[PDB]
């Protein structure tokens, strides 16, 4: 029937329902360090997210966004490769069944427990519907996630997960400040790319972030506790929701350091 990870609906199987599957610019890919290029023209990303006002959270079977208030320019970002503005919608997350996976992007074919999606859309196109029609109509920033130390600010999230364990479930989710997910540098490496889930749609500048945030194990462990069926179905557990790395084909990955 519908899309999903697993081996009758995964990943491989997702070209039948979205040819773009097979596209020019899809993402994830695998972020070679030795053949970025350095870019020097490349501004300071900005980030403005100290208004922001978040809405809800919700297990959509596949996995959770959080959702954010975004009818005003209250957590924006700009700067870096963008042009115009871009607005916060959602963050989500992808990740393994195992430490040693679950993040998209690879960093030298190297593999990070989780990676953090914070969606937005480019003002210029009125809204997202609109902006999903564009080359240059999102900016995703990517955060990896490494198993270390506890990340205070993600304790919010991975408390509020027991509610909203099965598809279809949601939950108020207001004043969560998603500046607390952010590591300390804003380094960054970007190329034009995909959304990493059906449609696929080839709209997205992306922003990996050279610094991953450390989370604990028992963070982790939560997020591995989700289901992908709903309620009264048979158990399946929400974990491996992660696209592999696909072919770069005519596009570069630039760097904003050395
Ligand atoms: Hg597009
Ligand atoms: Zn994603």
């Amino acid at each position: 029937h519908h899309w999903g990870y697993g081996k009758h609906n995964g990943p491989e199987h997702w070209h039948k329902d979205f040819p773009i599957a097979k596209g020019e610019r899809q993402s994830p890919v695998d972020i070679d360090t030795h053949t970025a290029k350095y870019d020097p023209s490349l501004k300071p990303l900005s980030v403005s997210y100290d208004q922001a006002t978040s809405l809800r959270i919700l297990n959509n079977g596949h996995l959770f966004n959080v959702e954010f208030d975004d009818s005003q320019d209250k957590a924006v970002l700009k700067g870096g490769p963008l042009d115009g503005t871009y607005r916060l919608i959602q963050f989500h997350f992808h990740w393994g069944s195992l430490d040693g996976q679950g993040s998209e992007h690879t960093v030298d074919k190297k593999k990070y427990a989780a990676e953090l999606h914070l969606v937005h859309w480019n003002t210029k196109y009125g809204d997202f519907g609109k902006a999903v029609q564009q080359p240059d109509g999102l900016a995703v920033l990517g955060i990896f996630l490494k198993v270390g130390s506890a990340k205070p600010g993600l304790q919010k999230v991975v408390d509020v997960l027991d509610s909203i364990k099965t598809k279809g479930k949601s939950a108020d989710f207001t004043n969560f400040d998603p500046r607390g997910l952010l590591p300390e540098s804003l380094d960054y490496w970007t190329y034009p790319g995909s959304l990493t889930t059906p449609p696929l749609l080839e709209c997205v500048t992306w922003i990996v972030l050279k610094e991953p945030i450390s989370v604990s194990s028992e963070q982790v462990l939560k997020f591995r506790k989700l289901n992908f069926n709903g309620e009264g179905e048979p158990e399946e557990l929400m974990v491996d929701n992660w696209r592999p790395a696909q072919p770069l084909k005519n596009r570069q990955i630039k760097a904003s350091f050395k």
